[PDB]
């Protein structure tokens, strides 16, 4: 599932920068994918009765930490200060060769 | 500890594909290790008063994402749809050169 | 934020081995950084009304799993048995080229 509610909380799967409907990446660029991830996350959270403001913890998995400034810039637009708790790191690879995956936990 | 209950929830340590008793890998193959991980997880969850059906979130750490189809096939047997929330990624290395590590969170 | 309380629980961001005040690494060595991470974590937890003994789950992200014995030794001093649930793995890279990042979840 994309999200599981256990009841004070909701647990999101790691989100990729895919057009939900089609399962293809929005583009090859981390800049588009990051924003698509965040958009996708907002949809999943809202459907779940959560929202960006109820997120308590995120984890950002990157293909390349050199992308961090662009990623942070975009992320900060959806999660302005004070923002969720967060961890960030560069992994060896992501599913479907994605540039970025973000998972999160939110309150209901 | 292998698991900590905080009380609506239980938090599992990342599980490796070891024969619990002996601490040696079941084999070198991701196919055996994945299944051993899942078996080990079921034991830990049950001992804890949880079970596969109460798992809400998993994280699969892989040595090689090329293993994903085999891993998914096995995983899907223990976690049929609708399955827990889940993240998957390839790490640089795992403890003891394991092929796969899975952690999870479950309800009580 | 460094930590978010949702209320039975507190979620910590991944902690690096920086002198909090200055934002520079305590040193280049994993041995100093690991200990600084743990110290930093204790401060964040206490400020939050938690403490090392209320931590339920940690995740250790390493630059090099060859560092595991030194890391484990230090960690075990702050988290003696029975210790939190825990996952450990080697990532491709960490923010600011850190040697180690640890995140955690604790009870209040």
């Amino acid at each position: 599932s994309q999200a599981i509610k256990a009841n004070n909380l909701v647990f999101l799967s790691g989100v990729l920068g895919l057009i939900p409907e089609t399962g293809k990446f929005v583009s090859e660029s981390v800049e588009d994918q990051t924003e698509q991830v965040l958009k996708n996350m907002g949809e999943i959270l809202k459907a779940s009765g959560a929202d960006y403001s109820s997120v308590v913890k995120t984890t950002i998995m990157l293909a390349d930490l050199a992308d961090f400034k662009t990623v942070n810039e975009i992320y900060a637009k959806y999660f302005p200060a004070p923002s969720p708790a967060r961890s960030t790191y560069q992994v060896a690879a992501l599913p479907l060769n994605a540039k970025i995956e973000i998972e999160c936990i939110a309150t209901l």
